[PDB]
């Protein structure tokens, strides 16, 4: 059912879409550890994620969602890292996706800064790194995010240093309380409650 549109780089969605993987970049506490060292992104595709099915699955939950929570959605645009994109923009979101050891329980795990994201493109902690080359640096092979539309409803705060949503929530906001830099982390219970909206192709850059 999912067909990939490629976008062209005079696109503004094009445009739009990289301007926040870019200006999300942030340094990490591992120092690379994971996700590599660099501080910005070689983008070499952004492709359009369209399939009926899912997205139509996506807003039949949002609406849900909204009648419980005085008409608001919350909805945000976030990043998800995983090695299994492929899976996910063919059949969407679901359990098997979710992170059973995550601070937050098992649910499926989005960031504000495409960096974080970065750091589970190969795996949990980066993995071994790129299959190639056994590198979670590795400065040649291409990397896959996804850029999403994430419903969170009425989303639990946790002031931070598959399973259920708190009762009376739809997600739980992981807000960082230590590390001024970091921007916030969101966790829902509900395949259904994202879509795999753009499929960002990129390698990280070597600073100079
Ligand atoms: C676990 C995980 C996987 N993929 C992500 O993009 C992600 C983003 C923020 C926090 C996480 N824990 C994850
Ligand atoms: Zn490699």
């Amino acid at each position: 059912g999912t067909i990939l549109i490629d976008l062209s780089p005079d696109d503004k969605e094009f445009q739009s879409v990289e301007e926040e993987m870019q200006s999300t970049v942030r340094e990490h506490r591992d120092g690379g550890h994971a996700g590599g060292i660099f501080n910005r992104y070689n983008i070499l595709k952004i492709q359009k994620v369209c399939n009926k099915k899912l997205w139509e699955r996506y807003t039949h939950r949002r609406k849900e969602v909204s009648e419980e929570n005085h008409n608001h959605a919350n909805e945000r645009m976030l990043f998800h890292g995983s090695p299994f994109v492929n899976a996910i923009i063919h059949k969407g979101f679901d359990e098997r996706h979710a992170y059973i050891g995550g601070m937050f329980g098992a649910g499926i795990y989005f960031a504000e800064n495409s960096s974080k994201s970065n750091q589970y493109v190969y795996g949990i902690g980066g993995g071994t790194g790129c299959p190639v080359h056994k590198d979670r640096s590795c400065y040649i092979c291409h990397r896959q995010l996804l850029f999403c539309r994430v419903t969170l409803g009425k989303s639990f705060l946790q002031f931070s240093a598959m399973a259920h949503s708190p009762p009376g929530h739809h997600s739980v906001t992981g807000r960082p309380s230590v590390n001024g830099l970091a921007l916030a982390e969101y966790v829902i219970y509900r395949g259904e409650q994202a879509y795999p909206e753009y499929l960002i192709t990129y390698q990280i850059m070597r600073p100079e």
